[PDB]
């Protein structure tokens, strides 16, 4: 049992919510929330620039000083860093931006950094800003995550075509 409240259960380890990711986190304090980062972790729109903004640009403080000492992340992959005020844990997760014509196999390799971790609190990778089509990310993330992942999508009516599309 855990305090995840309002989501619908898609599948034995998927869960989904019409919710801004932000509020979530501070609701619920996950171990674990989800940035949609990207290589170099300048967190300035979409979930990572709320994220961060939310965090008083702490995050962002913490990253450069990640990336001043390990160089940029790859396509697919993430670290873990501090969640702040928001989680124990933020588990920063590089999924590929279409605007940037990165790989969309990419999204795969991304989602399976989520076994790590046996819960967490999510966006769907590569939605939004990032350019993919969203009814694919959550195909991909039921298809490859296999721990407990809490999925918050912020539009509304996002939400409603997801669930309504779900196979
Ligand atoms: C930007 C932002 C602030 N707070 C959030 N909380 C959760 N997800 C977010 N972004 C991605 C998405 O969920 C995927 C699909 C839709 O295009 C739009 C919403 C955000
Ligand atoms: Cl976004």
């Amino acid at each position: 049992v855990n305090s995840f409240s309002g989501y619908l259960k898609l599948t034995d380890n998927v869960y989904i919510k019409n919710a801004d990711i932000v509020e979530e986190a501070k609701k619920v304090k996950p171990t674990v929330v989800v940035n949609a980062a990207n290589v170099y972790l300048k967190h300035g729109g979409g979930v990572a620039g709320a994220l961060n903004k939310a965090t008083n640009n702490a995050m962002q403080v913490e990253s450069d000083d990640y990336i001043a000492t390990n160089g940029p992340l790859k396509v697919g992959g993430s670290c873990v860093l501090s969640g702040h005020n928001l989680a124990k844990h933020c588990l920063h997760v590089v999924g590929p931006n279409v605007n940037k014509g990165e790989d969309i196999q990419l999204l795969k390799s991304a989602y399976e950094n989520f076994n790590q971790h046996e819960v967490l609190l999510a966006p769907l990778l590569s939605a939004g800003i990032f350019g993919a089509d969203p009814i694919h990310s959550l195909r991909v993330c039921v298809d490859t995550v296999r721990t407990n992942v809490y999925l918050a999508v912020f539009d509304k009516n996002l939400y409603d075509k997801l669930v309504s599309s779900f196979l």
